[PDB]
């Protein structure tokens, strides 16, 4: 027998008409779903490319799930195929993560469809909170690392639209419609704080301040993006408490850029908390 | 060999208490002032590092002036030394470009202090327009290539502040004061459109759309920044027309990223325009 039981799986998606690749390390009935960033590749999830996540969670009593693909998808269900880059199907990542994938993992890998953690970064930080907001039994724990937490507000729909076009030529209009469309507020974590409060979801929200430490990530884009989204994260913390939120961890250290070393540092930092919440 | 060899000059700046390096190619009494970007280095101007600007303007009948230095300076006069990065003097780049350098080049080279062109890109695109707005006799011609043309509006002071801190740890408030200080609107090209109209300045405004061509610059930050400032540039064009502006060239082709190959293409494109306005 091998060492770490890392697997590479093909999970059929009826909604997207294709098999979705999923990296997996079985290690318990509850799992940590590690969502990727905006530039998600079709071969491997960014957590396995850039961090020791599997090694760090090996023997933790938790399974680790790293879905592969979904560049610029926001792990959401889109209204239509991305208009412009020739995408030939409609992304239905929320349907995949909440219905198709958990059903398949339950049947084939013994993973419970309920009582899991959604952990996202950058693009998927907001996705993790939205998944927990609407599917609280599946995700009683959600972590957002350097997420964009008020996507429907001010300049955010415009900036997100630019970033999606930059990463693969995807079109935000095909995803959630123009910014006036209800889908923008439906998928906005700040707007959905009342749901996170009502469900008493355990949330772990992190955002650095743009100053690199010994961990690295010292480049202008990483510094810029972290400083740009920190304000929104602080407003989210404030709004969460004002709205009766009482189950959140907010880490806003005096360091950190929008890069993998810091996201990995937080994944390690939250392990005991996830073990406590999901496994008792 | 009109204006050869290209020369590296040391021009004293009384206002900054130091000598400013200037790359210079002679060739005529009127000159093109080629301003650098946000990451201006202290050894050579970005136009020389990245483009064949001098060779392209050789024998054009125009001298070419490339000031060296001024990282994150916006080619403006700052209120005080940048607070945070140890700067030990106050940038006074508007005084240098409008008084000190032209006096030196007139006395020693015969370059006229009047009737020149200010050409800037990125950070200095707005600087070029502001220099022409306030010093029309010196600059009857100004070009802004992918400039940030409404710096005092909305999220711009915040974004410029982040970018300046990312490029050398410079402080936007040391430059133009708190965002309520008059210096922000004073140095905002959109706000100063009435002066550009009153002076009948010849303006050349370019901005790409974020889509790379075979010219290159195919990276996410270059794509993002270009698509972000395009919106402001389009608003600038509309406001200029609405305010009676009738002496501008607006180039918004369906390609281009925030990178040197496109700025060079525009510099070559505008040569005949500058020659006609300044020499004929």
């Amino acid at each position: 027998r091998p060492g770490l039981p890392v697997e590479y799986l093909q999970v059929p998606s009826a909604s997207m008409g294709r098999d979705i690749k999923v990296q997996f390390q079985g290690g318990g009935p509850h799992a940590v779903y590690l969502l990727d960033g905006l530039r998600a590749q079709d071969d491997y999830n960014g957590w396995d490319i850039n961090t020791p996540a599997f090694e760090e969670y090996y023997q933790s009593g938790l399974s680790v799930i790293m879905p592969v693909g979904g560049q610029s998808s926001f792990y959401t269900d889109w209204y239509q195929p991305s208009q412009s880059n020739g995408q030939n199907y409609t992304y239905k990542w929320e349907t995949f993560l909440t219905r198709e994938m958990p059903a398949w993992l339950q049947a084939n890998k013994g993973v419970s469809p309920t009582g899991n953690a959604a952990v996202g970064l950058s693009m998927s930080g907001g996705s993790a909170l939205i998944l927990a907001a609407y599917y609280p039994q599946q995700f009683p724990y959600a972590a957002s690392l350097s997420g964009f937490l008020n996507p429907s507000e001010s300049w955010w729909p415009t900036l997100i639209g630019l970033a999606m076009n930059d990463s693969g030529g995807y079109n935000a209009n095909s995803m959630w419609g123009p910014s006036s469309d209800p889908a923008w507020k439906r998928n906005d974590p700040m707007v959905q704080i009342p749901r996170l409060v009502a469900n008493n979801t355990r949330i772990w929200v992190y955002c650095g301040n743009g100053t690199p430490s010994d961990l690295g990530g010292d480049n202008i884009p990483a510094k810029f993006l972290e400083g740009l989204t920190l304000r929104t994260n602080q407003t989210f913390r404030d709004t969460y408490a004002a709205d009766g939120g009482r189950n959140g961890v907010f880490n806003f250290p005096p360091n950190g850029t929008h890069s993998w070393p810091y996201w990995n540092e937080q994944l390690v930092a939250m392990k005991a908390d996830i073990q406590h919440v999901l496994n008792g």
